[PDB]
């Protein structure tokens, strides 16, 4: 049964609610982004209207085979009417095609559902600036002050400088980057660009990337592994055994691997700066865990909420334990008392 925090009161709508069967009273199913915990349940046999971004709709059609007649893509930053209710999709600064949804209820209530997001001050100048928001359905993934991480720009600077140094010292080094979902494409695209290479990958991953409207993509990626010195592999193969095995497959073209695992947060964040990050090494294989996040840090989340000043907050992440829920509610009250709303 669908939980309350996935339902939008006063409408026929649900958000990211495809694993509960036919939801009673639901006339339209919204999907914020193409990540499996959110799409879980969709397939070619789904016959209700799905509302989403253009990019999410490309992925539904091509990867899950949802039929076209049930996919309703909406443009961003544009007022649209869905089953008698005004809605707007906004960029969530998460993975490609990820959106936040603004619902303008018939009684005058305005609700923002963030989906998954990485808050940014640029959001303070979107269509959010123009009216009051009463209820916030908030991505609380990292809602505790211990969660600090660097900007995406500092992390990509580190990665580019690390890869360029290694390959210039040893032109026979291969760079490998792990992946298991869409998102974080900048990591592997920025490294391939500094090296003058395409990124090589499986046919299945190439297909997925071709759905993303990324500019000039045919110029940056390939299925010809032999021509590429940056390879993408499944995240589960980014370990010493998996990488040794890959290096064997390359036929003596390479004699060293430098590999990257983009994690979100790891407790090495509470002590060490990005500048100071070191790899795990075994023989001719080094693995770097880099803190590339597509979710808000604690401070970014706090700034957004203190700017928006909602009347009520509904967390959508970390809701399964009483300790988590109590921690989050304490921070929400602090924020409100400090800012004065
Ligand atoms: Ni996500």
């Amino acid at each position: 049964t669908c939980p309350f925090y996935k339902k939008i009161p006063g409408t026929g709508f649900t958000v990211d609610a495809f694993q509960y069967g036919v939801v009673e009273g639901c006339t339209a199913y919204f999907l914020t982004h193409f990540h499996s915990d959110h799409y879980a349940g969709l397939s070619k046999h789904f016959t209700f209207p799905v509302y989403c971004s253009e990019i999410t709709g490309n992925l539904l059609k091509n990867k899950l085979h949802v039929q076209e007649q049930y996919i309703h893509p909406l443009p961003l930053d544009t007022e649209c009417i869905v089953n008698g209710v005004k809605v707007v999709l906004l960029d969530a600064n998460h993975c490609p095609g990820a959106v936040m949804i603004l619902f303008y209820l018939p009684n005058g209530t305005v609700i923002l559902h963030t989906g998954d997001f990485r808050a940014d001050p640029s959001m303070e100048r979107s269509l959010l600036a123009d009216q009051k928001v009463h209820m916030l359905y908030l991505d609380t993934t990292y809602c505790s002050p211990e969660y600090t991480f660097p900007s995406q720009q500092e992390v990509i600077r580190f990665a580019i400088n690390t890869a360029f140094e290694a390959v210039t010292l040893n032109p026979h080094a291969l760079v490998v980057c792990g992946t298991y979902s869409i998102g974080k494409e900048k990591v592997f695209l920025a490294i391939a660009d500094v090296l003058g290479s395409k990124v090589g990958m499986s046919q299945e991953k190439y297909k997925t990337l071709q759905c993303l409207n990324i500019p000039e993509i045919n110029s940056l990626i390939t299925t010809d592994m032999c021509s590429s010195l940056v390879h993408l592999l499944p995240m589960m193969q980014i370990n010493f055994k998996g990488l040794q095995s890959h290096l064997k497959k390359c036929g003596g073209k390479y004699n060293q691997i430098l590999a990257f695992r983009p994690t979100g947060w790891t407790h090495s964040n509470k002590f060490t700066r990005i500048a100071d990050v070191i790899p795990q090494t075994k023989g001719n294989i080094s693995i770097y865990g880099i803190p590339y996040s597509e979710h808000s840090s604690y401070l970014e989340m706090k700034r957004f909420v203190q700017w928006l000043k909602p009347q009520k907050i509904i967390p959508t992440v970390n809701v399964g334990t009483w300790k988590s829920r109590s921690t989050m509610e304490k921070y929400f009250r602090e924020w409100k008392l400090e800012a004065g709303y």
